[PDB]
């Protein structure tokens, strides 16, 4: 093409010998091309910080359940007539007791995968990614130095969680457990390179069993460590020791576990992976899970019994089953759009438009479309507040998958000295108030987010413009997705997750 | 991995069944998921405007030149020895006259590539892309209906330009002409998909030859139409007549044309190929062009003789030579950082840090690194104002390639009714003043830019915070590049461009 | 169904069934999803295939019948006037109450058939006692001895067949009148 | 140019509208912001476009 | 609506399954052919009269 380069190849060789592959996890100063430009102090951005970790903070859901015609009540009927017709005898439980046992088993398995990922991250080292492993330990909520100093007690605790939770039976033919294990036991790169950026899934809350005696059962939230909490082994021990406190030496739980063990054999049970001081998970490339992260759609913080919601009493998230309410059905319709305060976070107004399903290539199979929409949750109506005065605005969806996303947490390095880890928590929607300092901070966050390849699509509202701007994402072959289509897809995937191949 | 999907493929098949692959070029409303959210009117964005065209607006340069060791002066000597001494040419001109002639031929050929791209775009229609052809005719600065209504006159004017250009001789093996012709005659997709984003290259100005007799020879800028101009064929004909008026009566150019014809033969000359009614251009995929456009770094507006720059009296862009000045050297030493107004575009302070050069993959071959840095131009020093009251801030580079980028022009559809085409021009640096209708407009700008795949890196200055943000791009495999390294790569690529291998040396 | 020599295909057969024909053409994929979901929800229950009640009702209901074996023949269909709707009376037993179907020329949409299905199986779809009875029937009569439901795959097309056995029943058919409902006004006949 | 005579749904133009809307919309996953009559009106306007083209190119080819 | 329908017909029928108007050049000649089917149409062709317009005055037939 150029005949001069073939005549002087040494000139072209030595002139373009540049050091590439800068290690990520570091602050880099670019310097000045105009030496005089130090008189223009903040007008010259000589800084460069590449992020490494985006943790998707999820909540495991049973799907939306208003009555007995719900997919998990139908699945409760199906698994109860399966288990009851292998364990002939006098059962002392209903459909709903067995299905709430099978839902508490999922929170136990996700907790085991969570602490096992805490151990398996701590052995990760790469000289070209300085986020390994302390940023992945900060994003999970643990104190990284506590895992390094107290390694053998952490390994004993994780092996004891796998031995205690492994004493119970849960059917492996239910793909609910396999999907949650695939999300929780996974380190995912956004691009298949060496200095790639890492996606993680972490449970925001887990579902805590409590037997209400005559008035049924309840699954109440148990909150997990958020990022930057510096939680020690004693805190995770307290979390495990009130997660299984109602279950570990219990009569009825043992009867249900033995019934599930006789119905589904030992080869058809959910297995727990053990640790042996050499267990090391490696960051894999999985474009199926990156499509779900791209179409992920945050719903807000969980509402608890202690949460203050002015105008919304009794809106806490719970999987309830009362025999005197809704014909004894498992009930779960959580209210979304809550961010932890009483101020009407009005970035959630930007989620009231229809979503964009962005997806790569030109040919999109049915499994790809049904898998990419798993973390997508669109609001449908406003929740009606109880009272004339109401400080927040809540929303009701048109259904949701087996997980909803509560938050995302980004880990990058600080551009000021010392260059420690910065933790940024955000929804898909981001409010930018009218202040001087948060415009360039929102630019920092936006450029940090676009470093991640198939990142969630952002919505940005402004204070003085009084308007949201729509999907901030690079598009592809896209489509506009409506609430009834996503509701049908959610129905299909809640049905497929809890399906057991039966004999009757 | 989900066994239920294989046992019920029909339910999964009627469950998804989505539209998929909307034609780009038109506005799309997403609608509401919460139907009562019309009470929160502007706080819900239901709009979807996918852009189609980013036009890179460039200036053809001979490289930076302030002494005899410039690549343009070494090339002038090297081609004057071949024409004058090795081939027994005439002795009524020097090497700088021959190189000015060789530089004016480039502007002639760039004009030809420009108008034949205007010709070939106007026949492009497809159902999947409603930007074709009208947005691409708008980005080049023409009336899109004039090229439809006067297609035969356009088609014969392009051929007449190519036939009139045969009055002059210029060597074909000199890669300067080949690079400019290939650059200004291409539509480039950013992704190689069906409905991709289009990249173009338009000249901001061309170089017009001016004879001065005893006091040398200039090349002055002749401005090309910008993207909102709606220029007809009569305007482009007046531009071509203005470009060749000082060239066909010049006896020095007649002697130099005969000398280049005699030295390089007839088959060793630049031939502009004739087009016909079936001549179609198609948007290709080229990862080298995208590697140029990513890390392309804009310099600002060309400075003219009638441009008001307080504190910088004579600083217009001109390729000059004078036998008294600098012992007959060709001098092109332009000032950068001008935006067309008599003020300081203080977002150009964000271009005063070292550039980032990120590439795809991890290979990074040597010619890939020399090609990815062609349109990258870093500043080195401020210009010194002549006086005490200076309104703008001008900059001096550390060399540049054969093209500098002036700005970029993006063509998208309007968010509001009647959803016409929107023309936004911007540098790599973008200033956001503290007003209500600047933040969401800049956010629309940013999201329209990130639709383009290997886009230029943006530097966003916020006047409220007095703080610029650095490279707004996603980085894959990057280096921090200093000015001496880019200067070395520039000297290499400009030396290779003006090399004429048709001289039969051993070498 | 399409034939250039019978212009009653398919709009007259859709009007006679009570559906809006244009709603089935415009909303084809949602209709197919609804029918596959009815076959998946009702197919979760067990009913013995050795009981010829189900096979006779499926032979009447899944059937297009010509009166003569020709090309421009005339079509017989069977459509349920009403269906039997379950309601558990608790201590006082059980009851099957009528659920009326769309009559001809009603222009009913997919939402109306969804409402009909969603109060047909509302007392049954996540129920304890129904699941126990279905599991008992599944263990008694095996999986090969259960009533199967034919699925649709966007190519399912029934063709008008000639069956002189069903035409003999149509010839000797003998209409009994409208069903009496709880809202029906029968002067001199209470509780009928 | 006529689409034939049409006063009810059994017209050949209405049967053709249904038959082409099923192929474009349902068999090929088209968009859902139009009905079959819009698609057939579009398909009928394309015919007038093509007849205009044949008309002016006959004017062209006759004059030589 | 026509842009969406054009994209849908393009996607449904491909690019080679569409009506292509062929380009003519300076050497494009039409020649009068002999066709007995066209003559069989023109014989027994039966005229209907003028098209009725919105501005056409037809007393007793207001909108027709």
């Amino acid at each position: 093409d150029v005949a001069w380069y073939a005549r002087y190849p040494h000139i072209l060789e030595e002139a373009t010998r540049l050091p590439f592959a800068y290690p990520i996890g570091q602050y880099y100063d670019t310097g000045y091309s105009v030496a005089s430009a130090t008189e223009w102090s903040k007008y010259v951005d000589t800084s460069l910080t590449i992020p490494g970790v985006m943790c998707v903070n999820f909540t495991p859901t049973p799907g939306e359940s208003y009555n007995k015609n719900s997919p998990i009540n139908i699945a409760a009927q199906n698994v109860y007539t399966y288990v009851r017709h292998m364990n002939s005898g006098h059962a002392n439980y209903e459909q709903a007791d067995l299905m709430m046992y099978l839902l508490a088993m999922d929170s136990l398995y996700i907790f085991h995968s969570y602490v096992r990922k805490i151990l398996a991250i701590s052995k990760l080292y790469t000289p070209v990614n300085k986020y390994f492993p302390r940023a992945l330990l900060v994003a999970l909520g643990v104190d990284p130095e506590d895992v390094f100093a107290n390694q053998a007690q952490w390994e004993y605790f994780v092996n004891m969680v796998a031995y205690r939770a492994g004493a119970f039976a849960a059917p492996a033919s239910m793909t609910y457990y396999e999907r949650h294990a695939w999300m929780s036991n996974g380190l995912y790169v956004d691009q298949d390179v060496t200095r790639a950026q890492i996606y993680m899934f972490k449970p925001t809350m887990l579902w805590k069993y409590e037997n209400l005696g005559t008035t049924g059962t309840k699954l109440v939230p148990l909150m997990m460590p958020k990022a930057g909490d510096n939680r020690k082994l004693v805190d995770f021990q307290v979390l495990f020791n009130n997660l299984v406190s109602t279950m570990l030496g219990d009569e009825d739980f043992g009867i249900m576990s033995g019934d599930v063990f006789k119905a589904f054999g030992a080869d058809g049970l959910v297995k727990l992976l053990a640790v042996d001081s050499t267990t090391m998970t490696l960051p894999t490339y999985d474009p199926l899970i990156l499509a779900q992260i791209h179409s992920a759609r945050a719903v807000g913080a969980p509402i608890l019994e202690t949460s203050t919601l002015t105008g919304f009493p009794g809106r806490q998230w719970q999987i309830t089953q009362n025999p005197d309410v809704n014909n004894g059905a498992i009930i779960f319709h959580p209210s979304f759009g809550y961010d932890g305060q009483d101020h009407e976070e009005l970035s959630f107004r930007a989620m009231c438009s229809n979503m964009i399903l962005n997806l790569p290539g030109e040919a999109h199979s049915a499994e790809m479309i049904i898998e990419a929409t798993r973390l997508a949750t669109m609001f449908q109506v406003k929740a009606v507040p109880a009272g004339d005065t109401s400080k927040p605005v809540l929303y009701l969806p048109n259904g949701f998958g087996t997980e909803v996303v509560n938050d995302y947490t980004m880990i990058s390095v600080d551009k000021a000295t010392p260059h420690d880890l910065t933790i940024h928590t955000f929804f898909n929607n981001i409010l930018v108030p009218n202040a001087k300092e948060n415009y360039v901070a929102n630019l920092e966050l936006l450029n940090n987010i676009i470093q991640f390849d198939w990142a969630p699509q952002l919505y940005l509202t402004y204070g003085i413009a009084q308007e949201s701007f729509g999907p901030f994402a690079q598009l592809n072959d896209w489509t506009i997705l409506t609430g009834e289509t996503l509701a049908r897809m959610h129905e299909v995937c809640v049905t497929s997750m809890f399906d057991v191949p039966q004999m009757g």
